């Protein structure tokens, strides 16, 4: 096997076949070099099926002959996405009898010997630069023969390096195509003879939590409904005494009711303090909003599955109208509007006419809180009836009649339970990325990306409730749904260290029943790294601890525990920004370089290695480490032969 | 001060404008925010003239109503271009009473205060990472009247975090608007009376190494002509003797000849190898192929650029036909054929076709060793004769001659002197360039990069030499020409460690006096952070310093300095790439965590980070790094407050 590769389109061609869906030239190859508008990647066919990985693609349509090609196959889980290949397009066909030595094709057309030690694994003879393989997911390991054994999508890593990779097996493919492409998942399942995990997926107004555990409490079983939100748990108890003659128990950190009810509507969180499942507690356990990927709900969700059966529950729910693949459709009772630039209020680069805004009740989406402050303010300078919430901030400063203008982060999503006459959408996020930078050890970084389906979707659902609805936007773009970053495991070891009083040992055990549980979010497998690095925080100074938590900002553990390292050695923190403010105080007592353990931020002090602590992290670094390497549009194909 | 932002354009529409170079809508405002199909920065009206960063902008035309505009001004050594704003567009004025409390108008529309510390600097109130800077380019700093005071460049870092910005002052384009938008530098300067360095910017042929020199010398001065390549420099002085009758001497490692004349032709690596100027010796010193930023040819130039005045010299010419800012331009004996998808020799997404380089002589320009090795290969199975040259292989290789297609790198165009009937462009090149990493210290990275201006001109220049020739290429376009990057200063650093018996405080004066004349290449200012970094470099071990010096591979003396610290801990080296193989007797008895001092290619052994050495190089990376931060086309726009703050 040889190969070389031939580039078919330029950017031009690639964004005016991007936005119409319409590729002309002819599908030739069995390898594609496909591109969105992000991101260049590769296909490959096998069995008349167009094969790519999800996190390349997501959910987008193929640019075709006839217009764009929607997938035929979508699996989150095993990273796999199909479309029907065009009429007239080769297939490598399987690889039944298989070698132990693959050929994997790259985008540079190269072809690196790989060594098969597993379903999903290969070892390269010869270890590369990780950046030598990025652009490749989606291409093909061959069999010496040139039949297809999988699609690669993930190096194995130590230390930047690349000396495994991960594929999708080609048998995968096939369950895959056995797999029923719709499945029906709206309505509540029976209760089972013997423990088993269901998904329900319906809209909101289904009564996913309200009616479908009344009907359960109905035939006589006890119900637990878990919800991200306090302000939702609470309202589920006045709406289910009202609606349906139960007056539950409700389990939140700011307020609990016991009525000895046969339904209790919990928060994660206080599921998480309360410790877990009682045994004999409940029959079924209905996770709700389990599309929520906050280390609170992924926590939450996790300690149910590893727990539930052994509990003595029958069934385990988990609910969401987003589950991870889903995609943004029209809803009958919402209007939809680009924002233009022709207003008089500035937004993210267009405009808001003030007519849109003078009267009613109105949601505006920022990514920030500066930004809240900044249009709250500017709003108010045009005389009308603004409020800003944000994390920090009372719900009270909401009213809850009245004309007003609110200016909102997403942390309005678990504040404040109405609904609004429109919402106007930045159509973006700030998140929390982890770079294994190895300067000492890792860094985790905020940046601003574009809103991903269930964003825009819970966003939009803020108005259109049962009622006529207007929904204004900045941009109609979307990045695939349903996966999340390792710094989401992160968080999760470091609240279960300083919340929920776990060992990591015992985090692990929870994140692993998520992680192997199909049909949730997705995440690269960083169990074993996460854990390893917390096992090694021995000794946090509780009092630092304690005001990390009460601040309320993130990663409480791991800040507080840079803030006792650096108070133990008289030295300052990494900078005097206010994510270090647990330690202003001290101040004038504190000289010399920072002991750095990791980088949260901007890293102002100069900085020595030599901590103990450093160096135990520094050497956890050292773990193997999976990475990932408008239509999707064909670019160039990459043609093969030894 | 305040200040929003507004998009004019999305993604489809600045492809096509880029493509056409006309833009139809209106140009408000006094701050665009414009983009290229690889970057995107700002732009700032000042005085009717729309300016930017030469950085950002290349030579490349402006987008405008009628269709593209040309640039009016280009300053590569002030990193600044404009172009004449069309009619009615608003501009910012300089600020007339001279405040030091400064706002940087970011492209997010923040507005951050700076205190002014100089002609060009100011330092941030509030430090910030430089990632949140980037893109801010040829943005303006206003005085608190919003009065426009310079344009922002670049960011002073301490270890990723910017403490000051570098700007471009308003003065310098009054100094800009306050002379000829055309210059000459055609005709070889007359000698002046005392010391001056000039510029002589002339095709190739014209005689530029050849028929110039040999007038001064007729004047009775003695002349030196330093060149990049032992082959030209050979060929210069062999056609001297004959067309024009003057025996020159002749300086290089294999041919050395004192012939007593007032001509002398070297390379800079032997007049660097002799101790730069020796006294007395010579009146004129022609620079030729100034543009070359090859670490041999900065540093003799910026020997030469220290040393003639004292040593008796009038004149320096700095000579190319290339010169820093040169747009590519058709040449008249040479027609220009993309490739295409068909044709029988797949080459870089696209395919040369048989036909078109069976009969007669013919070069392609291939990126690496790797693909010239596997084309000829190829080549020769079709059943051509094609022959390979790089670095490490003999020139003569190549027949003088015969049928021929010569499948070579750049290496070619200082081995080889003859041209050809075609030649073929990959249109791409591999280049270094250095990361300020901190993990543990800095990186020196290949990358294979699209071509600039020189390269190309200089690869097609390779076919039509008064005759006839077929350019065939890849893609089009170019980056800009004539900057280089700080990894090249370290390549001189160790040039001079390594080779030309120079310490580091002694190739800081040669370098700076390079950085410091203008009109030449330029570069981000690192001197006093890379001597820093090779004053530690010391007590290396002689031998592995000689085995990579023979080897002919980059970084010599960083390869053998760390190669001598892994032999004295008894460590294994970084990986056994064939970068260490100078270690590779000792296999046996290395063992343990590399003590790594710097990243030059993969790591893949375990690495420790106590070794004294590296603490100190770690210590020099919290000095003052300075870093920068188809038509171009306006895409948005950052409106400015009119009143109050
Ligand atoms: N589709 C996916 C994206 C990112 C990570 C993972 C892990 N399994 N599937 C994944």
């Amino acid at each position: 096997i040889t190969a070389y590769s031939q580039q078919t389109r330029g950017l031009l061609g690639c964004i005016i076949t991007s936005l119409t869906g319409r590729d002309k030239n002819q599908v030739e190859g069995e390898v594609q070099v496909v591109s969105t508008a992000t991101q260049s990647f590769l296909a490959t066919c096998v069995n008349g099926v167009c094969w790519t990985v999800y996190h390349g693609a997501g959910s987008k349509t193929l640019a075709g002959p006839k217009g764009p090609i929607t997938q035929m196959y979508t699996n989150v889980d095993q990273d796999l996405v199909g479309w029907q290949a065009p009429p007239g397009a080769r297939s490598l066909t399987p690889c039944t009898c298989g070698s132990s030595d693959l050929y994997l094709v790259t985008r540079h057309a190269d072809v690196i010997p790989v060594r098969r030690r597993g379903d999903s694994r290969g070892s390269l003879l010869s270890p590369r630069p990780v950046s030598y393989l990025k652009g490749s997911s989606g291409g093909p390991l061959l069999c010496p023969s040139g039949h297809a054994v999988g699609i690669f999508r993930a190096a194995v890593c130590t230390r930047g390096v690349a000396k495994a990779v991960d594929f999708v097996p080609v048998e995968s493919m096939e369950t895959t195509m056995r797999s029923p492409v719709f499945t029906d998942n709206s309505s509540p399942p029976a209760v089972p003879q013997s423990f088993q995990v269901a998904h329900l997926h319906a809209p909101t107004g289904s009564g996913k939590s309200t009616k479908v555990p009344a009907a359960y409490a109905a035939q006589g079983y006890k119900v637990l409904v878990l919800n991200p939100s306090v302000a939702a748990t609470l309202g589920f108890g006045a709406y289910m005494s009202k609606a349906h003659g139960i007056d539950p128990n409700i389990r939140t950190g700011v307020r609990t009711i016991t009525t000895g009810a046969p339904v209790t509507y919990s928060t994660y969180g206080k599921f998480l303090a309360d410790g877990g499942c009682s045994g004999g507690a409940y029959d079924i356990i209905i996770c709700d909003e389990c599309h929520s990927t906050d280390s609170t709900t992924i926590l939450g969700i996790g300690t149910v599955l590893d727990q539930a059966e052994t509990a003595g529950a029958r069934l385990v729910v988990l609910a969401t109208a987003t589950p991870p693949g889903s995609v943004t459709v029209p809803h009958p009772n919402i209007e939809e509007v680009a924002l233009s630039n022709t207003g008089e209020i500035p937004f993210y680069g267009k405009a808001i006419p003030i007519e849109a805004i003078r009267g009613g009740r109105h949601l505006i989406f920022c990514h920030s809180k500066k930004k809240c402050d900044e249009l709250a303010a500017k709003l108010s300078g045009l005389g009308i009836n603004a409020v800003a919430y944000y994390r920090g901030l009372d719900v009270s400063v909401i009213p809850t009649i009245g004309d007003v203008v609110v200016v909102a982060t997403d942390a309005l999503m678990t504040g404040y339970t109405g609904d609004f006459d429109s919402v106007i959408d930045c159509n973006t996020c700030v998140t929390q990325t982890v770079d294994f930078s190895l300067d000492p050890t890792f860094t985790i970084e905020t940046t601003t990306v574009p809103q991903d389906a269930v964003s825009r979707s819970q966003r939009r659902g803020r108005t259109g409730r049962g009622r006529r609805g207007i929904y204004r936007f900045v941009t109609p773009g979307e990045r695939p749904s349903g996966m999340f970053d390792s710094s989401v495991l992160c968080e999760c070891y470091d609240a279960g260290c300083a919340w929920y009083e776990l060992t990591p040992a015992e985090t692990s055990v929870r994140l692993r029943a998520y992680l192997n549980t199909p049909g949730l979010p997705v995440c690269q497998d960083h169990l074993e790294f996460w854990e390893s690095v917390f096992t090694g925080l021995t000794h946090i100074d509780a009092h630092f601890l304690s005001q990390t938590k009460q601040a309320g900002d993130n990663f409480p553990y791991l800040v507080a525990y840079q803030a006792t390292v650096c108070a133990r050695a008289q030295a300052p923190p990494p900078s005097w920004d206010q994510m270090w403010k647990c330690l202003i105080r001290l101040k004038p007592t504190l000289h010399g370089p920072t002991p750095l353990l990791y980088r949260l931020g901007a890293v102002q002090n100069e900085v020595t290695l030599t901590h103990p602590i450093t160096k135990y992290i520094m050497a956890c670094m050292s773990a193997d480490l999976e990475v990932v390497t408008g239509s999707v549009v064909i670019v160039g194909r990459i043609i093969l032969s030894s």
